[PDB]
């Protein structure tokens, strides 16, 4: 099966600059090279080039709506394309607002996909409930069907179509949820596992329930939108919104290990890696590497080790 | 339901100065303000003022017995009072020796309460088994019934009455127990979960067994005496007795989260926070904040998030 | 029951110098003294003195084969001796290649022993599958029966006899396995718990299955070969091969605590501690201490605490 790396050097989803340098560091850490060494065909599509919408006025509170709507429009197109040709799309990137485009382009080719969202935040704020207007905290809002027409239309997102419902998404890692965001997820009966659940249940049982809940009836494609801040700040210190008491490095690998085993991985999001937010070179390296490592886990790399088929090492 | 903050800036329970500055930093970190934002009525009773017993000679090994006996006498009175009026008493404080007074005053108004003691130490040394004489490591000894008249009477604790028995107390976090202390807890068949049990069982199952063991028959009030050193030194570095390999920040929040859900929280002890023991400002801040956070957990604040009832955020 | 400390300051098992300074630091940290304080008879046999084989040419890729074969030959003899007299042998040491000698000498006196191997690596590379030739990564290869005559004879290991089979060994901590190594352990149906299993199952259940799998039928002696790098780099930072996402300080104590309770501990290996690889004095101290602590756990020291029998502390 083929794999395609898509860089999405974008950062207008949030105020802190640096995330556009994300895909660049992930590659610099040998994400491709390493990937090639697995049982998958790798092809680097390069980093999409975004054209900055001049005079992008803030739609009420929502900031840079047109720049983000155009950036995501462009990507969704590219993702749909590689999905079309039967390959797995892997989106390295800047902020998490690019998930709007990634999950959209994916949904087109596979309208029956479900989403496993590993993040410390829900990112389900509507243009009406954000307190910052930063779009990187509203992706789920544009993609959900139930949240359709529950908020005014935004400059540039016209092209979007609420493709997935609240019964096809699952959260794992939540620990910092806004009042409104909590309202929406309790209102729409969305399935999730907050750090407290992860604590009570254990990561093993979490993944167990997440699959039987999303693949119970029909076995559909899986889109893994992984927000690097879903691990405790200790492991992935270089991000915009660190939040203590989160997933651990082991837990994050186990979650990507189990998803691999389901053989249903169709799309991936290695979002929020910001090479400029590390208090020391170490931290940034720590962060870029676990991101890399998490990605390789999604595509084979097992901790127990791996060996090439049909080869007798003795 | 009402809540009442009672500062007890005392520190003669142990040699290291600084803990009396405890309640002051907890408030400085917005403990009240934040508390108010929950579904509870908050009322700051202020910091009790302790009068130093002059010429307080050491009763054999036990040090500052009269100062501690008088400090705890004063508090017990105050705690009983707010307990009397039907409010939850929250004791911020200096050393853990003030637990003698807190649990006493509480016991009066509710003689059927049980105690969940999150600490790395047992603090069940009798004036006869301490090796330091520091009283902050003997609280349980004065409160237990079975340990009645098993040690000589001390200058100033006359007013105390062994109110609870060893079948109403539960330990969670133990990892540094003296020879004698271990003897006593094995002798009196006291229930506890040492870091090893927490390791074997998982925090989820720990809490499960702790409740069915203390609320199995009758559902009684719960007194949570939380010694901040019960978390690993990494999370709460500013204390008198750091001990590695302890509870983690997540575990600590889960323990306070579950206790909240039992709806039986009557008294709380946020003991041992020492603003002057942090190797760097960071450490102190780290410590004061998790202490704060643990307290808010006890009264509502959930990681999955919260929203105000009867309010339609859409 | 008696205990005997045997230093094996050897380091030709791997390229990085420093490990021969291992036993010296472990003792410098009071390993003996502390040990004495337990219910065991302690006797320091001192550090074996190894004679360097001059002109030790590399057998193909395998390096320093004669120096290592002679070093291990010497030790096996000493270990068999103290095992003979009915005492427990504790081998402090340099690299893990010395396990060949330790487990051999042990097997002689107790041919029915099983091995619990706490390590991040399998160390089951045959002189034919190593990529470095470093012997500290091939111990199991020489000791296994099934791997008999599957590789050419090496200069100096003639004296060895594949004494244990793949159904008497168990791995716990694996997270960095070579392709070949993985092949061998899957081929020989060897039992193990990789960090992923530890994650899914929990350490408690791990130990549970490890015992019922090795002591299910017959209750035999246990040889614990503990590779200090089996803990995450955070706790034992001073080693040759750090690997992230490994066992935690608590987990490591639990594993040694449970093995103690089985009352079957016959031999111990406190391998790989390298006092010269610590980025700061702290790290080395951190490392030497947990090593020490893990050892004391094997012989009694419980976290819940200990008290001397027949002594009424009241
Ligand atoms: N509540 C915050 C959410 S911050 C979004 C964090 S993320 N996961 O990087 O998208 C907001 O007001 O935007
Ligand atoms: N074993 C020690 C116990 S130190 C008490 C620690 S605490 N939890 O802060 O009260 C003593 O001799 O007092
Ligand atoms: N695959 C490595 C294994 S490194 C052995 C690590 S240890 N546990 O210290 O023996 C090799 O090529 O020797
Ligand atoms: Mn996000
Ligand atoms: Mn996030
Ligand atoms: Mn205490
Ligand atoms: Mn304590
Ligand atoms: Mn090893
Ligand atoms: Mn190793």
């Amino acid at each position: 099966k083929p794999i395609e790396i898509i860089g999405a050097p974008f950062s207008k989803g949030q105020p802190r600059g640096g995330v556009e340098k994300g895909p660049a560091a992930l590659r610099k850490a040998g994400l491709v090279e390493k990937l090639k060494e697995t049982e998958y065909n790798v092809r680097d599509h390069g980093d999409l080039a975004f054209v900055d919408v001049p005079n992008d006025s803030p739609f009420q509170i929502v900031k840079n709506p047109r720049s983000v709507g155009k950036a995501n429009e462009q990507l969704a197109a590219v993702v749909a394309e590689t999905q079309k040709n039967g390959t797995i799309s892997v989106v390295l990137g800047g902020d998490h607002s690019m998930a709007i485009g990634s999950i959209s382009g994916h949904a087109r080719v596979h309208p029956d996909l479900c989403v496993i969202w590993v993040d410390a935040h829900t990112d389900i704020n509507t243009p009406l409930t954000t307190s910052s207007g930063n779009l990187h905290g509203q992706p789920v809002a544009f993609l959900l069907k139930e949240l359709k027409g529950k908020f005014p239309d935004v400059p540039g997102f016209s092209w979007v179509t609420p493709c997935i419902s609240a019964k096809d998404i699952v959260y794992i890692g939540l620990r910092d949820v806004d009042p409104g965001e909590h309202y929406i997820i309790k209102t729409l009966g969305i399935k999730y596992f907050s750090m407290t659940e992860v604590d009570k249940l254990g990561i093993g049982k979490v993944m167990e329930e997440t699959f039987s809940y999303l693949l119970g009836r029909k076995k559909r494609p899986i889109h893994l939108s992984f927000d690097v801040d879903g691990l405790d700040p200790v492991f992935t210190p270089a991000t915009g919104t660190p939040v203590v008491g989160g997933l651990s490095y082991r837990e994050g690998l186990y979650i990507t290990e189990e998803i691999y085993k389901t053989g249903l991985l169709s799309g991936l999001d290695i979002m929020e890696v910001n090479p400029t937010l590390g208090k020391t070179p170490e931290e940034v390296t720590r962060t870029v590497n676990t991101a890399v490592a998490l990605t390789l886990s999604c595509f084979g790399t097992k901790r127990e080790g791996n060996h090439k088929p049909e080869t007798d090492y003795l």
